[PDB]
């Protein structure tokens, strides 16, 4: 039920091997301190700049998404911590509660 | 005499640091076996295929340029080796040369 032509299946295998040979070539380049000249040969100046900005875009997305979780958690905890104090205050004995009211001036 | 605006000089430094941060990020990704997913995040499918084909293009250029040097060298050596044999044959003594002609039947 695969339903794929031998031509398309051979091209997909070709692109897969060509991609795997590049990442392996780049890996050995880092191990030989040749990554910088290889990237200058493999990439255009506009593609190198695009990659540099995309890292910053990922950084701003992660920082933006994490900062929205922190305000979501701090606002929720600020409400959850009030309810914990309310329940604990209801459970306190009268001798403590009435003494707190006398220090409630 | 540099004659460059502070705006352009700051942007060139920004692109340089962004590019250096990417290659450093990719280096640590190879050391952490995270290169394959990082490249899938940083590159589009069309850009990954372009890089895979460019490696093959470099391979065919190097193989093509080297094969042209080998035929250039083999044709030149084939001429240089005939002249060496001609000179060495002129320098040979008569007793050898005349004996070679008697085995020249
Ligand atoms: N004894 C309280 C302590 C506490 C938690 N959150 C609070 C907020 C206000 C006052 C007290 C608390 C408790 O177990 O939950
Ligand atoms: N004695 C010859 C050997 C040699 C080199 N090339 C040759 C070609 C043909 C015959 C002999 C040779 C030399 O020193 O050069």
């Amino acid at each position: 039920m695969a339903q794929q032509s031998p031509y398309s299946a051979a091209m997909a295998e070709q692109r897969h091997q060509e991609w795997l040979r590049f990442v392996d070539l780049l890996k050995n380049a880092y191990q030989n301190d040749l990554h910088l000249p290889l990237l200058n040969l493999m990439l255009t100046p506009d593609e190198r700049e695009a990659l540099g900005t995309r890292v910053r875009i990922i950084e701003e997305l992660l920082r933006g998404e994490m900062s929205q979780r922190e305000l979501k958690n701090e606002l929720g905890a600020g409400i959850a911590t009030i309810t914990r104090g309310s329940n604990s205050l209801k459970a306190a004995p009268v001798e403590l509660r009435q003494w707190l009211e006398e220090v409630l001036l």
